[PDB]
């Protein structure tokens, strides 16, 4: 178990450099914590260095089968064949969040859309005082900044550590166009917007 | 033999994260299989790590011998001279498919032209009931998207592994240019065209 | 102490390779005491190099406190509230400029602007017999380029080691748009254009 | 002496690569001479590596003092000034060519100009029949594809191992424009220009 050597060799010279920068115990706290989720949730491997000298369609047969478990729990991500799973498995970048992070402030102009894998997060309204949801996996969010051309309605944040998916603007716009029911998501941009006046 | 032993290092690394991403055996296999034959074609050198302080001239002559093979049993890329070569040579990057593997999906808009080495690739349609062609060494494919200026004619799937030379649409487009024999090419585009309808 | 011997060594490398280049004993001076005061000031951490595998949420939460010196030291920093921060804390990046070293030269295109953190400036004409201004700690330059859409104005040299902070021309156009008190730097940027003339 | 070793095993690397592609002897030897003269002319060290995380000022210091020779030894690059100097001596990539190495064939479009600090170069037309000069230490070429707006005139190969400056293209149209004495390099221009009609 070097790998649990390595890993917490590998965050000690964070440690180290932020104690000698004299951080706060509360955000160093938040930091341990997430290089903590980060070893229980990835056992220390890091899918881009291991998976890089890989041929283009190994990266797509692995890929398919390790973020498999996203695309299953999308319960309008069936009927989808794999045609649209091949244009869009390779485009899900996986990220981290901890409880009380901003992943989303209104107002703000990203059409990145976020899908949940694991953990829960808040849909806000810009001062906070209103909480308009709680998604968690199976979930997804940040798609209303693009089907309604439109800056981000509402602030999102983690409720607690979160595992998502990240799929760029240029990648959800070719998925929408390319496939159609791109409607059922239009139809729940919709609902949303209108629980939202 | 610390390669052999290197070699096999640089794959078990691969290999203990997908065990623990439980990944398929038949998929396992196939990576194993990938490595092994990665392995015994290239004998654990990376062309591009070993050559990259090498100054442009003597890139240059090395390509033309080590890469040489591709260009002699082209038998429409003699009498070409070592001009022609010479803007070519250095364009060709060498790609790995599977048997099973997809190169060329029709109606995409890719342009880049493959060139067979090693193994044979078939040519199917979109349904895939129908095979136009098995092409291998000395042959190339994925020509026709740029000569024809159309979206890809048809579908390329390995039947072996294939040792395949990629080239860019851009150095394509200005070899046709720069070097009408580009015609008996488009005399092959045209005849694959015809026996396409 | 291996990060002290780790120092040592890796400027020695650079020295050896000075040495053996030849270079004057005046420049060879002011290679050591560089690299003298960048561990004094770093002790052998590389702030990209250790935080470069951190979330964004988290290398936003270490900036505002490792970095917060100097929003708190700049007396027009202050209700500018967390979001204003929140913009410009990740685009402030730690530069050292040696005493007698040029920053900015009168006459070019730059927009870039500097926050000072430690040492001093000297602020000159083009012929440099004028000094305009030593601006110290809690003091910024280069803000006149852009505010007044002009060539830099002045030459500012340092007088002392200096840590300072650079600020990207298109971070900081975005800020006095978005943030305008804007203006109390445009009421110093004019007040430093009338004492120039 | 590890460099010595070090040098030797990151050589034996290529060497054993190329032996394996079966390479011919004539290329091996090639090979083996480049990296002799590297080594006798750098002995081991890499300046970019070595300098890379030095400050711009200091990196501006260092190579007026390690690459001054060629400003020297320029004979219209006196009387220039330390200004001239300043915006051009991190722009000159100092490259090496071997004996028989084309470094420009005359019809390309590079706009790049070579400066010469060691060895002997060929000025050739197309068909090489013709020897228009022979260029050594403190001279140049490559100036008149920019001056003229054509082309390149003609065929340049090495005589010798030539240690040269590049400069590109960009660097060097704004040193004309901002440093005319770019006139009495255009008034060598002309007169190689006429000496080839
Ligand atoms: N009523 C709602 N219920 C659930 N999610 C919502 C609601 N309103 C907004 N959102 C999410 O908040 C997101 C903020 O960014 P977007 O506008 O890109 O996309 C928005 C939706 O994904
Ligand atoms: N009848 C055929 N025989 C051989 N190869 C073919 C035939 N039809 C299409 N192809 C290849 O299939 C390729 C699919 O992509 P392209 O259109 O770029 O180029 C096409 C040809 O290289
Ligand atoms: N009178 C002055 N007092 C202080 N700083 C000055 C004065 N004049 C010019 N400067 C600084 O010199 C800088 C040179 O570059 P800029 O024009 O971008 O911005 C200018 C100011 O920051
Ligand atoms: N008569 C000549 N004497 C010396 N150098 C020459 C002569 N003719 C051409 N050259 C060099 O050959 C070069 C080929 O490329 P360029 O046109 O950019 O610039 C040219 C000159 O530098």
């Amino acid at each position: 178990d070097a790998a649990k050597l390595l890993h917490r060799e590998r965050m000690e010279r964070v440690t180290a450099f932020l104690s000698y920068k004299k951080i706060s115990p509360e955000l160093q706290r938040r930091i341990l914590e997430y290089f903590d989720y980060l070893w229980e949730t990835r056992r220390g491997y890091e899918e881009r260095e291991v998976l890089k000298e890989l041929p283009h369609p190994l990266r797509l047969a692995v890929a398919m089968e390790i973020h498999g478990d996203v695309i299953e729990k999308v319960p309008l991500f069936k009927g989808a064949g794999e045609d649209f799973i091949r244009d869009i498995i390779l485009h899900l970048e996986p990220v981290i969040y901890g409880p009380g992070e901003y992943i989303i402030r209104a107002g703000e102009l990203g059409s990145d859309v976020y899908f949940i894998n694991r953990g829960s997060v808040e849909v806000l309204s810009a001062d906070e005082k209103t909480r308009y949801a709680i998604l968690s996996e199976g979930q997804f969010f940040g798609e209303m900044a693009l089907i309604l051309r439109a800056p981000r309605t509402a602030t999102v944040r983690a409720r607690t550590f979160c595992d998502l998916y990240r799929l760029d603007k240029e990648t959800f716009d070719r998925i929408l166009s390319r496939y159609p029911e791109a409607a059922q998501i239009q139809e729940l941009a919709v609902r949303r917007k209108e629980e939202l006046e």
